[PDB]
């Protein structure tokens, strides 16, 4: 067999289930792929250059998580799909000697989902693919965040920005910030109190413990989902460009959801 290396790019990384669901899928589909794809997780430091790492590491396709998605999109050689609407990437590809950028995030949140507004909290890669995502299907959206990072883009998307809490019903809020993954709230705990009161999800991002944003909407009644669909739909949307668009991102789905 061919091999064919991957990984995803992260700071920290240690945490991630991308490579035991992406590497289910390459043992699965080796047969149709025609070589094997292995996947590692890679601590990237701050201070250095993804493409370059990608281009040393011999990478033929790589994702990207906190806090690199919008430095992703600076470096790709190119970027297709709903990727040039986010300025994020999460999915990275050599393609014909050229770094191509994809933005997964938008569709794995959005078919995560079984809503007429949302307030999204945080403003980094995750952020933007949301509000991009929300923007689309036609829901007014709000955001909100503690400086003026990214503002120009959420404004240009049509969004409402926000530094201190709207006084405002949202069916639907959305931590997009790092808070959850150093356990802490991503803001003042009664004013969001006050949304779960008034709201119909309290959404994470964040996967695989009960986070305390998840927490406090369990507390009070408010119906509550954190990020592992969301987790398994990117990585399946990931899956289907590393192997060309060979395997539709359903068959990974089944395999990757179940290996979970």
């Amino acid at each position: 067999m061919k091999l064919k290396s991957f990984g995803v790019f992260g700071n920290p990384i240690k945490h991630s289930k991308s490579p035991l669901i992406h590497n289910a899928c390459f043992l699965t589909f080796q047969k149709e792929l025609r070589f094997l794809g292995h996947y590692h997780p890679i601590l990237l430091p701050l201070e250095s250059h993804i493409k370059s790492e990608f281009l040393h590491l011999g990478l033929s396709g790589a994702n990207v998580t906190l806090p690199f998605k919008e430095r992703a999109f600076q470096v790709c050689d190119k970027i297709k799909g709903i990727a040039l609407e986010c300025g994020a990437v999460n999915t990275l590809v050599l393609e014909n000697d050229e770094l191509v950028g994809y933005n997964t995030d938008a569709l794995g949140f959005y078919l995560s989902l079984k809503y007429q507004n949302a307030l999204i909290l945080g403003a980094g890669g995750s952020a933007k693919a949301l509000a991009c995502e929300l923007k689309k299907q036609g829901l007014q959206v709000s955001v909100l965040n503690r400086s003026s990072r990214g503002l120009d883009f959420f404004q240009r998307l049509g969004c409402d920005c926000f530094m201190e809490p709207p006084k405002s019903a949202f069916d639907l809020i959305i931590n997009a910030t790092s808070a959850s993954l150093h356990n802490e709230l991503p803001l003042n705990k009664e004013v969001l109190k006050g949304y779960f009161k008034e709201g119909k999800l309290a959404y994470d991002l964040a996967y695989g413990f009960l986070t305390p944003f998840l927490s406090l909407a369990k507390e009070l009644k408010t119906p509550f989902q954190d990020g592992k669909d969301m987790l398994i739909y990117n990585a399946a949307l990931s899956f289907e460009k590393f192997s060309a668009s060979q395997i539709p991102y359903s068959k990974a789905f089944e395999v990757m959801r179940s290996v979970f």
